[PDB]
């Protein structure tokens, strides 16, 4: 059903992989929308215009040469609507950036370990998550610069985590990594309410205790038996997930046996219900996102080799460029679909129009 024509593209200077792009979901109404693109020490801001111009519009460089920017996620400012920008990388260093003047407004440390993900809360601007090379999920509320708390310990991930989503309500959290696990973490707990009031509740120049951060030892369920190998890349579909790992498929699956309730599901839950697979080829090399549009309509999913797969979730286009043969790591659509950008491997974008 979906067709898309690619109406432009270019290479970043720097010639490193870019492992990251989104676009601004939170852009104005009769601004032009915006995508960042994240790779090697600097994220880039690009404005999309007709006749298929992608126009650059600001770029942050940071003053490290050896960091490599993973992730990048946008928020907005709760009390004036304006947009910022998360960044993180191999430095483990969490950095909120105006877009407008691509200036680091604020800057986190967890333990200073690779960050491979950041999500915002979909109900909550100010509540950050990240996920670490250190095994660890850390919990961010941006307004007061205060861990609200740390996902991890034994009964944690015993590997890198390299992903994590939030569910519509941001209620719980589904993360996955090296290990080959998917783990939930429900954060609608009374612990978990309490610490995220406390946290809008904490002001350091009003006081001398510190912020306690909740030390959050065992997730609400966890999976090995999805996937055989790294899981790359993990997002709700409602009750169900999607994730994936390097075995050329999407995985749509649930906790617990067919019928069981998401909401029901105890942690020492021991089955799992897989409910279909998104097949695919070429996408066997491990750290390849997948994304969907707002309206969680359509899948899509760059391979190896520079096709892009865009799936419609309601019932596949393959978009292939003759000179786009680079590994696609990440794809972002705009907030309307109306537009998908590839990031590549050979620091190249590709931009994709609906029609
Ligand atoms: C684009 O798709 C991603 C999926 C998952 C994910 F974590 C990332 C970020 C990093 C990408 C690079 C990286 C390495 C290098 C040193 C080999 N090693 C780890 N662990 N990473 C992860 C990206």
């Amino acid at each position: 059903k979906y067709s898309f024509k690619c109406v432009n593209s270019l290479k970043e200077d720097h010639n490193q992989p870019l492992f990251g792009v989104q676009f601004n979901w939170h852009s104005k109404e009769g601004d032009p929308l915006v995508f960042a693109t994240v790779g090697s020490n600097r994220v880039t801001l690009y404005e999309c215009h007709s006749q298929g111009e992608i126009r650059l519009l600001q770029s942050y460089v940071d003053a490290d040469a050896d960091e490599n920017f993973y992730t990048c996620a946008w928020t907005y400012d709760s009390n004036t609507s304006h947009p910022l920008l998360a960044v993180a990388g191999s430095r483990g260093i969490i950095r909120i950036i105006n877009p407008i003047t691509m200036q680091c407004i604020k800057h986190y440390v967890g333990h200073g370990n690779a960050i491979n993900e950041l999500k915002f809360h979909p109900r909550d601007p100010n509540l950050l998550l990240s996920v670490s090379k250190d095994h660890a999920l850390r919990l961010w509320n941006i307004q007061t610069d205060t861990l609200v708390a740390i996902f991890g310990g034994v009964e944690g991930h015993r590997d890198e985590v390299l992903s994590a989503d939030y569910d519509l309500l941001g209620e719980k959290i589904m993360s996955c990594g090296m290990d080959h696990s998917l783990k939930l973490w429900r954060i609608n707990s009374k612990r978990m309410m309490n610490a995220i009031k406390e946290s809008y509740d904490y002001n350091p120049n009003k006081t001398n205790r510190p912020f306690i951060s909740q030390k959050i030892h065992f997730p609400d369920f966890s999976t090995r038996d999805i996937h055989r190998n790294y899981v790359d890349c993990v997002r709700w579909l409602g009750d169900l997930i999607l994730s994936k790992s390097c075995e050329n498929a999407i995985v749509c699956w649930k906790p617990g046996k067919m019928e069981d309730d998401i909401d029901k599901i105890k942690p020492s839950e021991s089955n799992v219900t897989i409910l279909g697979r998104f097949d695919y080829s070429q996408c066997d090399i491990w750290y390849m996102r997948f994304s969907m549009d707002f309206w969680q309509k359509m899948l899509a999913l760059g391979n190896q080799v520079g096709k892009l797969y865009v799936w419609d979730l309601e019932v596949c286009t393959t978009l292939t460029h003759h000179k786009c043969g680079a590994a696609i790591r990440q794809t972002s659509f705009s907030r309307d679909s109306s537009i998908l950008i590839a990031v590549c491997d050979d620091a190249s974008i590709w931009r994709w129009d609906r029609l």
